[PDB]
């Protein structure tokens, strides 16, 4: 889908820790063959976490459980979530 924006693109605004769970994400998928979209919202839904670490609300669990091949749906849906946990 090479005219399509790519995760990457879809965070060009977003705070830099998203932008590096993202870009790895990205970078391992063309290399391994994985699915783009799904490895990059693992990877965000992963990093949430971790900065949380530092429990999950279930509303971000619900969007990511609702968008997991749908990276800009499931970065729409937790984008105040990720506005509040990575200020």
């Amino acid at each position: 889908l090479n005219s399509a924006p790519t995760p990457r693109d879809v965070v060009a605004n977003a705070p830099a820790p998203v932008q590096a769970a993202v870009a790895g994400a990205q970078e391992y998928a063309a290399q391994a063959g994985l699915n783009t979209e799904e490895l990059a919202v693992d990877a965000l839904y992963n990093a949430i976490k971790v900065r949380l670490a530092g429990g999950i609300p279930p509303q971000i669990e619900a969007f990511y459980q609702a968008n997991r091949t749908n990276f800009n749906g499931f970065y729409m849906a937790n984008r105040g979530a990720i506005d509040f946990i990575f200020s």
